[PDB]
């Protein structure tokens, strides 16, 4: 399907009362006229309507567009990004399995894999963002292999079609963090991966606003987490963001283009000034991963990092601080120019003490161009 | 505690701008002025503000509102009922721990436990709502034992202090769910239960929109339940909800006063009705769970259950069907008047073919008195 | 019709998709399934549905409560008091035409009749809250008479069918403003008025959030108010806040006993506390005005005013900086126990330098009591 | 003026808790801490905070925002384009008073001005949208021109400037309605005119939702229309759909600049359609009114209009209903593709039976070509 159909028409032939804009179900639950009908409801796996913690006519609306973003035959909506990882990890793991994860996963996905590591019988092994490390690192009880590309940080892109054959192979299980392109500029599904997770926080809602996550996949793995970890566990979105998320929707092509405008500008920027040792954006053509990046995506976003000449947690600190435009805030996704050093963090690892992460917004990138320039300048050579 | 401090005023001193209104922070996210700050915000556990999987203005006065009204030192809300319960239970079991669970409990809670004793070596006593039953099965490997009274369906109360008694002795500690109560009837933290957690989805938001959980305890586990699970699995509430939250909080007193009254009503007409087995509301004070029932709860909420005389699902039906006030429909805890039996679940026990829960709102209870007394008519007598 | 029916049930037989919140139709149009049906939209005065500055299905949910409440024919919702006011006036007025406005009704009330009389050849007498002034100010040019009973400020009591008979023997229309005792307390379209007013601001919503007017009255009146002043003007609510009324009204009977009890508490300890000249709060059975009140009114609200033995606004100052439970703000009608001196506004009479307005809440007027005796005692006698 | 710093962060500064999304601040009142203060509040025009039929610190930011792109002084938010216009209106209008209202101006603005002839002393001539027409029609008891460009169904440009240069020298205030554009695309001010308004529930919002308008001018009219006819009509905006207006307006340039991609598509092929007569999108180039309105505006956006070759209702309800992309509805402003055949309305002219008004969305605008191209093949050609 055409990304337009989806984003504009896809479910909205027939809205209750013919509104346009469809309806707020702001509802815990739904009245029956029959005991029938309620025996149903009360049976079944799935029942269209009869309780918040269950589908929502509003949010199931979302569900179906996005699903179709990411050319998954399901969705659902979640309370955060880390109720999507969180739950998806649960779904495919049980007691004496192992699970192959990419060491620059997002810091709270490595947390909650060491939190299931510490408390039950999970095996977990780290690797770098390497489609060879990551397939020798799979053993006879490997379950699951946990995957993000661009990677958290450093924004490194893995072969994902390399892993997804080898564990297509031996019936492991792949997720796939795809928040950083967002579905508009890859589709890992097709690229053979078993669920795909998004922090809609960030570019889906892309307001800067809302807090939500995205499980995509299959009927029958999402079907089971419907059923089982959403259900028992309850991550469940409010309709009233849900309805937010599908406003924030109908921008998202334009938005990401727009960011990708911005970010070559950026990044061409960054990798040309001398201040700056390398630059992380890998759909920059000069990079050094765009061949691999170009075979799994159609553009990038506004999301990079780069390094400067230093090790001094200092120098960081004065260049950041001289920055009159971007501002100093965690998140992105949204129209927000915002940066964050690594070294702010408390498990930085001493290697990225030289690294920044900016957002690119919306606007003019010159002005994004200028703000870097001027603060460059005023660290010394 | 004063009741009336706590929804009116507790934390509202000073308020951005000079709002009445608590401002909605529907932000994901706080910029910085300072390197320095921002590196505290990344390294310290709860910094004011940060990120909204993380503390927020709007859902932090809420929380400390409904700590204040547990009688608890911290709270934090959560997406939902389920969500409060799933992740206390997560931060006090491992591998190889034991649980003691009423077999009562709300059926997404057993639904859990039996998913986590499933994929993990934990492992499960289903038990009676009964403090001799619960406190005999523990184990030297019991880890928690789960509690919730008056219990879902049937609205039996368990002597909390006789197991917290128990587990305080074996360093055993406890949850309950006080949904049913909410804290204006009940506060099972004066009687030493560790973790209180409620669906505010219920009473405490008493709407019938927001979904909602809320979990209530000591500064200890609640600092550990919101580092490690809660930003963990990230059951974050809106801030839109959260606001909603508070908005309800405002008549939590006056509603749950007049559900109680008209509880009364009911309860005492469905127990002389001829063709009414038993009723299971357990504060009219003529319930047999009655003195049990007052040593821990100042009044009784709005929702009741009780049985016909009969074994059979069609007649259950026939009556349920025959009702025109009280509307078929799951939850409860606002103005609705709604109705349940039992037998509509799949996985109804066979004792409770003839149960019904009925949920009794903030009308007139009259009404609610004649719509169950023509239904009543329309069912045959039970064979003798 | 019962109050708990018109609160709990009344409109809510068929919802959409079976929800029973009501759902958010935050929506500006509403799509045709045919040519036919677009043309009978545009063409008729109130198509169920076409657009925003219309019926909106969640709104009119609200507005038939509130017509059944006041036990009329229909009402309609507006964005604020005022603009219910407004509309109201203009409705019923004309060039050449002439008013009678009682003079203690909401200051923006009468500023609204200055203004149209400044701009407009529409005449306007004041006259006090006393039907027999009342009638007596009524010429061959008057179109309308202009009543709040309790009045603001010094809540005074008019005898309301006093006026309507003599209006509707002359086929003048009236306006009441009603917001003092809500609907609970007060219907006056049964006393004869033509046209009752609510901001819904205060006791409707109830919760010191919303900003909403109600215009309710027969169906000649209010399709007219509708198809001309509605639709030509555009004091449209927003859905969302709508739903929000909707959410307060479930609490409107509780709400509004409560407050009537606390008021009964604390008009007595006012009432006998040395220091305070006199009390105006017409529904304490002491008070002066009691025989009247009760004759046209159920109860009485939470709002009243009193007077300070004193001329000095200083003394005012200090007494109402004094308290520390009662909050310095305007509005009233919610769970907020509020403090006003009349003093504080530019236009306050001379003779109302110490009149003091307070609105009691739905806590424990205990606490209220000791605020107010704490305050007392601190200056002098 | 710089555009982007206007939607991104112009008044964004310092913001309640440092949260990066601006709080919504729906709360009717706000306390004091002093006599004092609360008396500098009841007696000014404007105190920042005091009540919401006054000033809002959400609305208040998007209203600068709103200024500041329409290179006004000030600006307001109300509940509606219509109380936006209505408002405006009264404001330079008292009894014995003459205006000049151009007759494509908007349906519901010129139901108000007959409202304001019928019952005051307000007199009205109402003239094509055409500079010449609108000067002449002047009298010695003109206080207002109102104006509109492009109008209302037929997408008319007026020489905005001549007429302001007449109103100017004769010291009679203009009103325009720029909904049409957005200010993205006209900044009617720069041209002289007095008094700027929007439906906001349009292009400025964008997302078919908030309903509001914007009034927009220099400081002494805006300082009277907030102390005068805002709080005495009181068509206040809810903070709520303020703070939507302000998410909807991080897009705007982003919707505005597809909209005029994808008008240039669809306008193209009307006009080359043999079936089509005429189309009216002045910002087409090969539009007869290109060079006028190119002087005037920046681009265009997606509502346009065009007429059919026929003088018969029923093949413009034949073209209407085969129609299947575009959907019928009335408004416009939104990624929504909206169909209205101007004969569906009860006031139609006459000589518009066989005018269509089209709203082109952010899509793909060859599924609008095709849509029109094939319902064009169900209509019967033209008798000739």
């Amino acid at each position: 399907m055409n990304t337009d159909d989806i984003l504009f028409s896809y479910g909205e032939e027939d809205i209750p009362l013919k509104a346009l804009s469809f309806p707020i179900f702001e509802t815990t639950n739904f009245y029956f006229d029959s005991f029938d009908e309620m025996s149903k409801a009360l049976r079944n796996g799935d029942y269209e309507f009869v309780y918040k913690r269950g589908s929502n006519p509003t949010t199931r609306l979302v569900e179906k567009k996005l699903a179709a973003l990411e050319e998954c035959e399901d969705a659902r909506l979640v309370a955060s990004g880390m109720s999507a990882i969180s739950l998806s990890i649960l779904h495919f793991l049980s007691s004496g399995d192992h699970v192959v994860c990419v060491d620059e996963a997002y810091s709270w996905a490595k947390k909650f894999f060491n939190y299931l590591s510490k408390k039950f019988d999970i095996e977990v092994s780290y690797v770098p963002p390497d489609a060879e490390r990551i397939v020798e690192a799979i053993t006879k009880k490997t379950k699951l292999i946990y995957l993000e590309s661009p990677t958290s940080m450093r924004m490194k892109v893995i072969d994902i079609r390399k892993v997804t054959e080898a564990a297509g192979e031996l019936k492991i299980k792949t997720v796939i963090d795809n928040t950083w392109a967002s579905p508009i500029f890859q589709k890992p599904k097709l690229l053979g991966v078993d669920v795909v997770v998004h922090s809609a926080t960030k570019y889906i809602s892309g307001h800067g606003d809302v807090m939500a996550g995205v499980i995509a996949g299959d009927v029958e793995d999402m079907k089971n987490i419907f059923v089982d970890e959403y259900k028992n566990i309850g991550p469940v979105l409010s309709p009233i963001e849900a309805w937010l998320i599908l406003r924030g929707l109908r921008t998202l092509e334009l938005r990401m283009k727009k960011h990708y405008e911005n970010a070559l500008v950026v990044s061409d920027f960054l990798m040309d000034h001398p201040k700056v040792l390398e630059v992380n954006y890998p759909m920059n053509p000069r990079s050094p991963q765009y061949e691999l990046a170009s075979s799994q995506m159609s553009g990038g976003s506004g999301l990079m990092s780069f390094r400067l000449k230093t090790d001094s947690a200092e120098k960081v600190k004065e260049f950041v601080e001289s920055l009159r435009v971007f501002r100093m805030a965690v998140s992105w996704g949204s129209h927000e120019n915002l940066v964050v050093p690594r070294v702010a963090y408390g498990d930085c690892p001493k290697k990225d003490v030289n690294l920044i992460r900016i957002h690119v917004g919306l606007g003019d990138p010159e002005k994004l161009v200028e703000d870097l320039d001027q603060a460059l300048k005023k660290i010394a050579a």
